[PDB]
């Protein structure tokens, strides 16, 4: 274990391995940590627990930290199976001991565990509960933030905060704090977090965040659930969240597709290229998703301004990729962004007209098609560059 | 080059390696050919060419074969890349050979290579080509079968129906002929292409061959574009193109989804068991999407009289690989067969609504959905078992 | 579960996902399943678990079949993860109940689950267990088939041999029968099992089945740990397992390597027609380590008289796919089997006489390397495809 | 077409969509662009083409830009295949034009092309090209940097050296100079494309920098075949590969394995337990490498002080992805590293020792192995955990 601040101790897990979150649908290029708090004050309190994988793992490792039978409160901020997993393996040993969580907690503990025969506490924001030597715990729903049963645990004193998933991130590291690694990879998979797991919630973020600054509640730490704890300056990933919940965008456009003879890739090299003579203001990614990390084109989709998505004409509809992505991008609910669908065709096509509106139906303020027939002549790669030329002054931040 | 029958000779190219085609949506797990054709009578005339990638192999090998200089005349059945890829290469050599096509091809070739200055040869079905010593190549057009340009060419006298697409399967051998490989291995290449590929133009094979037959031409070989020679009983193929045409279907269920905690997976599996206890007839097929091949989830769907299409609530979606093998089957037009949704969600769910309204949109008959809510219980379980039962009683060919 | 025969029943279960074995070294394509037996006589006795993923679930099932305390004895034939990784959850509800199994298994039951207090009892070739009803249980030691703990059950009676590992396979379906599948399909995943994990102890696997029918043990049944059961002329399995065991090989030449820029793919090629036109019996399989299924490339060496293994030099040494494989073959231990090193240089080479040393090393009867510089042009093709000549001329296994 | 610097013009190609270099050996995760230069002074000068796959738009742009016959000389640096592929599309429009490369570049031009009519004209260190306007250019020789052809070019009066693959990295990003992307990324594509590649070359850098410094020739720009441009500050570059050449080693150790039941897993996280418990300045890093990136690996390996490479005992021998991993370093020849191999066992074992060996033969300095046998128990994991604490006070580079 590692000590976070005086009593209390990290029995998290490292997971230098992960590659896979939800099903298939999250990649995590640089691991993750499961991290789960033992506070050892006149009573003693475990918050959350670890990813189910590492099971055996965490209750050997809880034993060597303290007797079970000496626990006196168990805390489940969220009972998700990557927090939640090993819930059932220690309550096989402490069965008695009582459970803190929210009403829509007790849904989902029993939702996976089925055993509702557990001593459930139901807890609402402002609670308290007094763990000795001048300390108590004060609790925090945060519904929908990223779940139901989501709730944060604040720590007086210490001034700590357990926020969960919440300012968290997927990223493996033996040392513990903030200041402690890469600054630059640290951002990246905070953003990558953000971008593909809290977009749609972001509504919620920023009165949620103002609700709790009115309780002027000191902050010395953030411990989140995944990654880091925050001890430097910790305010500094709730301004990134503040950021990033204001339907955040850059000077910037996403540029993805794919493609069977690489006919609608060059039309997205000319566009590109007609967005650049036009707006060097203007950051430029290309994408092809069948070769990309999908993750990656998501996270440039939210720093995007607007984006354009290409497709060539697969048996009167479009190319399954295109389509599963379009479809994931309709529930994160991106805002205020712009896009413009394209795409080569053999003969009627009508893809490019269909991921139009399936655009449109993921909230995305569609400007013109751009379609072309077959492999692009130099004359027709000309309309694709103007294509790019339209866009870049249609979708102009300022006037230039 | 390997003799096909008298001055027939095959000037095509294995490819041992190709795992990818039409981007990454359909699957050679055991290789493919790109079968070109060398006649030479009092005529010299080359059928179709091979993909670019083979474009430099392809002119120098057919150096060492004949002269370029003494063909006299270029057939394009097709002209797609991986049959006219080579085509600017050689017609750089001979840019004055004629070539003969259909009016579509025109537009498909020029609309590629970009070159309309080479000399094009209209041809349509019943038209004629004399090649010398009693012998004549005759034209059949077969529009979208399975392309607008696509059309055969049969050859009097020796018999050989030069089919291009049709008939032929992405497998690579060291041997020519269908009496030399294996049998097992054969059909499934051959009922692969077609389901994933052929499909929706399944209401074009039967009239088309029937006009074929109506022609009254001899059938000696069957010589495709990719994989074997048919020779020894060159019609059984056809055959089996009528079988599959005819909205196929085998006493069988196809089950596959997507799941982020096997929660569907759970439901999949009691759904599975409900069905074997009803109907022994029927043969069932389980597939993670995000675990399995794609193209062989798509054959079984082709086989299947129905299917069971899984998925969980994901930010009030569905998940992005069912979303887009659902686009896919969209487009495939799959005809006669029934389908059911299920998934599990965690609070509001809406996915498995949203997946059976898709699945009715690409063609099947949709019966009741099924949903769970977390991970199913004993009790769950029995429903989701139940629901098998249900829909095997409901999609049974006969009673009992 | 399922009723084998009279008072047996499968508890097992199905994995219709699973893909990765031994880490990643062993691809299954057609999913597997995990086979434990309870037979219920005047004894209940309990053979073999299932994979630790599906614990809680085997646990469960076995508790609607029977009570546990109920369970009488525990028959473990073989101490890995996919038959022992749920022995600790079950031992958790009956620690008391005895554990049977060979001297070596005390060793690898202990070295994983850590639990030397559990009840064993240590059984030999000959060792009998009475069941009631005049029934018994006779074990028999097979160590190092293909681990050192691995033994086989023999039931009485019912004459059903339990051979744990020993002819299964790795084959998911809703039967339980051998005559119930698709025969094509098991006889691939039962081949496939042998070559990739048998192979190595192809020696101790004839003496062995000669002293088990010295027996005389009537065998109705073979309950194995994967896959079918056989029923259905159960001794078609024990037949191929004589046949595979005697340094089994076909008239076949396999080919693979590994390349960069197709050079050594181009000389691949090349020889493979020198063979095809010297010895039209031998068949030809060529594949791309990089492009290719690992598990498949190795049941062809399994299969094949000889190989031919090329690699470009890649500073100083040969490219590490190639490598690895070759460091797998050492293990395997490849009997009877001719092998040759090819490959192309840039300057001063090496790797194809370091490939060749290393064959030799595995086992292989080394023939000439070949050799060839850069990109093989019309002569140097030559001489790879004489090569190709003059191999086949020396692995005949018979004139012409 | 972009200006690099008055009558410079980058006739390039960028990719955007490129992962795979060298086969499958170098993954390009962040796209890459191939750099082509056209000079037009009195004379026009082309300066390396792209790869085979942008050929046709090669030529194309090319002609764009210029007539094709006003073109004068031809720059080969080095006749790979991305610098060298549209060589031939190129020379088949203007055979007659002069090409000005080493004496070995004859031999890997010709080894590809076979074209050797073309008119080649060897250049040495030293050797001059005028082009007018008080303009010429100066050939200098880097033999084996990275290849025996290996040369770069200089441009009077512009300062601009054309480095080809010197200095370069695979970036690709619509911006052209080095002060107009992002420096992260910049950074960490620069540095894993010397770990991956010009690694085994290091001790030929140095000497070759500080011969071409002895010619103070002033140095603007740094126009490579790989990537950006370097106008600012151009010599941060060289000075990178100066310390890089210099056997470049951080206070880090890599620890990389492969596991089958992650039993060699948990030995590498308790081994780096012990080293972060012993000496806090040293970073860890931690891969599976059937899991991980490989060339990620070896460029943690290239940063590294030391390594602790991990494989169980399969079949006798170690795991092939281990097994090739060793083998590549063998060929990058790490300098003044230090290794220790370690791993689980069944019974005999062997493979922890047969990889110690190779590492040694990898040129690492050796340190005692680590063994285990199946699951580390808590006192097996204490020594796995002690194992790491010694060799972190062996491996210090400076007391505690
Ligand atoms: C499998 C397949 C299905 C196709 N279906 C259609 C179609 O339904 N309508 C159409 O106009 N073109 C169709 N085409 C032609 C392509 O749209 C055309 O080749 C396009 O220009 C190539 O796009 P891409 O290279 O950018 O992927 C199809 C092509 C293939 C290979
Ligand atoms: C990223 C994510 C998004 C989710 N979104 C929803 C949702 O929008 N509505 C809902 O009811 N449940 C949602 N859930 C909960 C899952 O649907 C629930 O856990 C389900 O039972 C698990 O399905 P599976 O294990 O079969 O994939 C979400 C879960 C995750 C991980
Ligand atoms: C990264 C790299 C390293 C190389 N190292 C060597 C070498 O050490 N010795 C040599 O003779 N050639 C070397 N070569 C040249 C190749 O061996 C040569 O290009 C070969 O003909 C190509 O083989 P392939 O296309 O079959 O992969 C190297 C090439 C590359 C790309
Ligand atoms: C396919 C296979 C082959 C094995 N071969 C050997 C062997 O030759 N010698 C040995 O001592 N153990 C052998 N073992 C046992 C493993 O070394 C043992 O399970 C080890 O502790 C697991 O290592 P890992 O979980 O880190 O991959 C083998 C195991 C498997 C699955
Ligand atoms: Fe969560
Ligand atoms: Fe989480
Ligand atoms: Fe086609
Ligand atoms: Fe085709
Ligand atoms: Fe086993
Ligand atoms: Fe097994
Ligand atoms: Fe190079
Ligand atoms: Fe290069």
């Amino acid at each position: 274990s590692i000590v976070v601040k005086n009593n209390i101790h990290w029995v998290g897990q490292r997971d230098w391995e992960v590659r896979d979150f939800h099903g298939t649908e999250y990649k995590t290029l640089r691991g993750s940590s499961y991290n789960s708090y033992l506070i050892r004050e006149e009573k003693n309190v475990l918050i959350d627990t670890v990813d189910h994988k590492f099971s055996r793992e965490f209750v050997q490792n809880l034993r060597n930290e303290i007797d079970l039978a000496d626990i006196d409160y168990i805390v489940i901020n969220h009972a998700e199976e990557d927090h939640a997993g090993a819930l059932t393996e220690l309550m096989a040993q402490i069965p008695d001991t009582p459970i803190y969580c929210t009403a829509n907690a007790i849904d989902s503990i029993n939702g996976h565990h089925h055993h509702p025969e557990w001593n459930f506490n139901v807890v609402k924001t402002g609670d308290t509960l007094d763990i000795g030597n001048g300390k108590q715990l004060i609790f925090v729903e945060t519904p929908m933030l990223h779940w139901p049963d989501s709730m944060m645990t604040y720590l007086t004193g210490d001034a700590v905060l357990f926020s969960n998933d919440a300012f968290g991130q997927h990223y493996c590291d033996e040392h513990l704090f903030n200041d402690e690694v890469d600054q630059t990879e640290l951002f990246e998979q905070c953003q990558r977090y953000y971008a593909n797991i809290l977009t749609p919630f972001s509504r919620l973020v920023t009165p949620k965040i103002t609700e709790i600054l009115g309780f002027n509640l000191p902050v010395d730490m953030i411990a989140t659930s995944h990654g880091v704890v925050w001890r430097d300056n910790p305010t500094q990933i709730v301004e990134l969240y503040l950021k990033w919940a204001a339907d955040y965008q850059e000077d910037r456009i996403t540029i993805f597709y794919d493609t069977m003879y690489n006919n609608t890739r060059m039309m997205a090299d000319a566009i590109a290229q007609g967005i650049a003579e036009t707006d060097p203001r203007v950051a430029v990614k290309i994408f092809n998703v069948a070769r990309s990390d999908k993750n990656e084109i998501l996270t440039n989709v939210f720093r995007s301004k607007g984006v354009l998505v290409g497709t060539s004409t697969m048996n009167n509809v479009m190319m399954p990729k295109i389509a599963g992505l379009v479809e994931e991008m309709t529930g994160l609910r991106f805002r205020n962004k712009r896009a413009s669908a394209f795409g080569s065709h053999g003969w009627s096509g009508g893809a490019v007209d269909r991921l139009s509106t399936r655009l449109q139906d993921a909230g995305f303020e569609m400007s013109l098609s751009l379609k072309a027939k077959w492999r692009p002549d130099q004359d027709a790669l000309k309309l694709c560059r103007e294509h790019g030329r339209e866009i870049a002054r249609q979708w102009a931040l300022a006037p230039l």
